[PDB]
């Protein structure tokens, strides 16, 4: 059998009203030892939380079955390592992944609005362009407003490594150009775990 | 529990530049002590050809081998969508395995390009940020680069090809330069390399006021 551990969504670390949890999934465990028992560590002292998930087999050989394992928001901010040990018969030992977040001092992100350039200004449809530089680590969420409205017709980057270890991004908005003329205001907000209130916002309006 | 077989395209810039080697690998993994032996048969479009550079059986930590064969393609071939076969050959199969390639099949996009400069706010900053968009092209397979006088600029970064929402792509690429280099009217340039470009290749350019 193997195991793959994976991280909270980036919102839901930062947002005290939200439910950050890391998930252990087990794949390929056989019908002779399908028996799989999980014990997980918080910076190597055991808890006993875990909510372990209804085995799911469509439709291959073997079954994988997933623990869930909620994180006190402080904890995964702080660096913790949760460790996920799966123990299974058809296995010489238990096997052991451990994550958690990315480790060094982090940097706040500066967040820049550019406006389409002339030439795209010929076109029927616009881009609204959000810069996001210096960042670290790079979790990060991206969104678009108008109007205290969410604006849906984005999207972004990827997070690209810099030079000095830190990340960027870019997130484009697509609008129609009459729109854009007029002076409508549209913003670009960013969440991350170095602002202050892990939240910021930069706008952007016809000049 | 048998071998697996996986086919790869060349690297987009491989594509592109005339200077560079493109190839394909088809790589065979999951191969056992018993059966350790694997034949490899190429085609182009439904043509076999010998000129393939199989390399020898390599035991990997996890006590399987891995054995890949690489193929060099013609630019021209590759660009005009001409379909690469990898035929796989093991004793521990019931039948030949076979994977096959080609480039991307939509409908090819020309990329439009767009200078950006640095926003205000960042001005006052000591390093700013030129930014070049590309967007609306297909296939992702594509090339960025900056320039200013002649000479290559190179200290850019680029996002990988995202994919829009009409199901073309677009990415950003972004060079950072002093800002007074930026102030006094210096012309920057992006050059853009992809199949749908008039001689495969673009440039736009962007300088102060
Ligand atoms: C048998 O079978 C099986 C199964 O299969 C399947 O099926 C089949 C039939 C077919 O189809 C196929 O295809 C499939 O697959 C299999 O299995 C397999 O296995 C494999 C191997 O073996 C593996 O692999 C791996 O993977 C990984 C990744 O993955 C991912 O992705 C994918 C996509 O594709 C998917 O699918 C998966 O699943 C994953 O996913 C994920 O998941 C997770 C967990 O869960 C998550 O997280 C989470 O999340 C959550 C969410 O939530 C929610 C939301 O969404 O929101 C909530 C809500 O409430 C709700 N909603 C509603 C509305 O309701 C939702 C719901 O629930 C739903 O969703 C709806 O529907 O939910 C939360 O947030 C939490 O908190 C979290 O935590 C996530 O999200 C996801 N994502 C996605 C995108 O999806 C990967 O990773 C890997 O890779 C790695 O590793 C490798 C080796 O191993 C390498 O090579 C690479 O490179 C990598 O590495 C790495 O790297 C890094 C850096 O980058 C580092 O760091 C590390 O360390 C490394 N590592 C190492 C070196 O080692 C791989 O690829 C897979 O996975 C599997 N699959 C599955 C599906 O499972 C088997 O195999 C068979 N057998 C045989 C063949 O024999
Ligand atoms: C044992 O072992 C082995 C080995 O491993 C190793 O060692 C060990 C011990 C450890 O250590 C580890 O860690 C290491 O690694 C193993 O093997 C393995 O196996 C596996 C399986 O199981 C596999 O997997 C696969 O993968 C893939 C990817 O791959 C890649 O990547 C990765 C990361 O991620 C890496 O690792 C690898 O390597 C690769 O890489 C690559 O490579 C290549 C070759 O080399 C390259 O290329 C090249 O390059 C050069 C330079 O250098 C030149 O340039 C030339 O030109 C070229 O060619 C590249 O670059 C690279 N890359 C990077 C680095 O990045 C993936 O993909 C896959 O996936 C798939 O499949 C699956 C199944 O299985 C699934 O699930 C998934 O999902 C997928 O699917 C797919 O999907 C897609 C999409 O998405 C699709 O497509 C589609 O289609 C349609 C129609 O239908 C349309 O057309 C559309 O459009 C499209 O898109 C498809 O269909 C699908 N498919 C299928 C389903 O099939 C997989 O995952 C791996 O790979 C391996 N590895 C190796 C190394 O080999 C084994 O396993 C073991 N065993 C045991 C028992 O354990
Ligand atoms: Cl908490
Ligand atoms: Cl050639």
């Amino acid at each position: 059998p193997s195991v793959f551990l994976f991280p909270p969504k980036p919102k839901d670390t930062l947002m005290i009203s939200r439910t950050p949890e890391v998930t252990c999934v087990v794949v390929d465990v056989s019908h002779e030892d399908p028996e799989v028992k999980f014990n997980w560590y918080v910076d190597g002292v055991e808890v006993h939380n875990a909510k372990t998930k209804p085995r799911e087999e469509q439709y291959n050989s073997t079954y994988r079955v997933v623990s869930v394992l909620t994180v006190l928001h402080q904890d995964w901010l702080n660096g913790k390592e949760y460790k996920c040990k799966v123990s299974n018969k058809a296995l010489p030992a238990p096997i052991e992944k451990t994550i958690s977040k990315a480790k060094g001092q982090p940097r706040e992100p500066q967040v820049y609005t550019l406006p389409p350039s002339r030439e795209e200004m010929t076109k029927n449809q616009v881009s609204l362009t959000c810069l996001v530089k210096g960042f670290y680590p790079s979790d990060i969420a991206v969104e678009w407003e108008s109007n205290g409205q969410p604006e849906n017709n984005y999207k972004t980057t990827p997070p690209v490594l810099d030079s000095d270890g830190s990340f960027f991004l870019y997130s484009k908005l697509t609008v129609d150009k009459s729109r854009w003329q007029q002076g409508n205001v549209f913003s670009c907000s960013v969440m991350h775990e170095a602002l202050h209130n892990h939240y910021t916002q930069k706008s952007l309006s016809l000049s």
